[PDB]
């Protein structure tokens, strides 16, 4: 049971999202400290809504969409199509951050961390949700400190 929409979801709906990503990525390998920094970006993001579209604008692929707000939408649209994946669906865009692990995407170390030593990390949740907002989600405004508190919230609340 996950969410899927283009809404923004309570704290309750993104509970039952971030558990289902939790045990996903636990499965492939990552520390319950970088899935939760990770589930930090991903709350401002999206609210942990695979199917969210940037401003709430369903369709424009020009602009963000899913879980970490893949930007334009069209590249991860395009990816999932290539791999007869369904864009709009949890495992599809967890698919495609492991994806993005494996092959050097998407991230830039700015903070001498690389993707594969994030994913295997055991700093805080504060400090790698920071890392992975620097790194990976890299927004227009840089200051968002409510990434770490999120990411905290999670590896608190979270099983």
């Amino acid at each position: 049971m996950v969410y899927v929409s283009n809404k923004y979801l309570t704290m309750s709906e993104m509970k039952v999202n971030a558990q289902y990503i939790l045990n996903y990525l636990s499965s492939n390998g990552w520390t319950k400290q970088a899935i939760c920094g990770m589930l930090g970006n991903m709350q401002s993001e999206s609210t942990i809504n695979p199917g969210l579209w940037q401003n709430l604008d369903e369709g424009n692929t020009s602009l963000g969409f899913g879980l970490v707000q893949w930007t334009p939408a069209s590249n991860y649209i395009n990816w999932a199509n290539s791999q007869g994946l369904p864009y709009k669906n949890m495992d599809s865009e967890l698919k495609r951050i492991i994806w993005e692990v494996n092959n050097n995407a998407q991230w830039i170390n700015l903070r001498d961390m690389t993707f594969k030593e994030y994913i295997k990390s055991t700093k805080t949740p504060r400090e790698l949700a920071m890392i992975f907002l620097a790194s990976y989600e890299r927004p227009a405004n840089p200051n968002q400190p409510e990434r770490g508190d999120q990411a905290e919230y999670w590896y608190k609340n979270l099983s």
